[PDB]
């Protein structure tokens, strides 16, 4: 019935790097999942209001989303490429703790997640 503030993309007071793992994640992981059929529900954070979700922030109590990481990878937020890899664990983990099993939404996160999966064994080693 209301929102929490949704999380930063943005922090002064945050550690941060560039590294060519974290442009790997931006430009082949984000950028293969941001396209992908199975995205949408991702993309941004849940409004919990407008989709009548009033238990969503009373189970999801750290939540995270596909748009969020995108800005933070666009943004430099990172110190390195573990701390996005969280992030988006983050989010599939959420789904499948709010959701239940066998629901669309829950199987498109599993989709999504092999993807994910697939192309984070492909990480380069840091230069
Ligand atoms: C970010 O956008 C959306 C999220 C969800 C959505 C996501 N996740 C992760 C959920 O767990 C979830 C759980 N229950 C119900 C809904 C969702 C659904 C959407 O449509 C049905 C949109 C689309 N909006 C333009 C309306």
């Amino acid at each position: 019935s209301m929102n929490p503030p949704p999380p930063e993309t943005s922090n002064p007071n945050k550690p941060k790097r560039q590294t060519n793992q974290l442009q790997y994640l931006l430009r082949v992981v984000l950028k293969t999942l941001w396209k992908h059929q199975f995205a949408w529900p991702f993309q941004q954070p849940v409004d919990a209001v407008k989709l009548n979700l009033p238990d969503y922030y009373k189970i999801i109590k750290t939540p995270m989303d596909m748009g969020t990481i995108k800005k933070r990878l666009e943004n430099n937020y990172y110190w390195n490429a573990q701390e996005c890899i969280q992030d988006f664990n983050t989010m599939f983990t959420n789904c499948y703790i709010y959701n239940k099993p066998g629901d669309d939404i829950v199987l498109m996160a599993e989709a999504l997640e092999k993807l994910f999966l697939q192309k984070i064994n492909e990480l380069p080693t840091e230069e």
